């Protein structure tokens, strides 16, 4: 990219509706304003809680207990967001597995 003067860890906006995330989630951007809001808010809070250095590995369970809103009450929403994020390739040397010794 022909730009310089800014350098950060993540590669996403601060609370804005971009096509970048929506390209992996066509049903969300073609959905109502509540759906893109909950999906974006979770996905941002997730990647923040991951990069914030929690312990060893951040999980859906560690996300769900940190966030204090009815937004996270849909477990399937969080599990989808996480599953896609890991598979999408956001500099993830690890793979979606348990924390336990296996």
């Amino acid at each position: 990219g022909s730009v310089e003067g800014a350098a950060f860890q993540s590669r996403l906006p601060h609370d804005r509706m971009t096509s970048q995330e929506a390209a992996c989630f066509p049903d969300i951007i073609s959905g109502p304003q509540q759906t893109q809001k909950v999906f974006l808010f979770i996905r941002n809070r997730t990647l923040q809680l991951w990069l914030d250095n929690p312990k060893i590995q951040l999980t859906f369970e560690a996300t769900l207990q940190q966030l204090e809103a009815p937004y996270n009450s849909d477990t399937v929403l969080v599990h989808r967001v996480h599953s896609y994020l890991e598979r999408h390739g956001l500099i993830n040397f690890g793979i979606y597995k348990r924390i336990k010794p296996l």
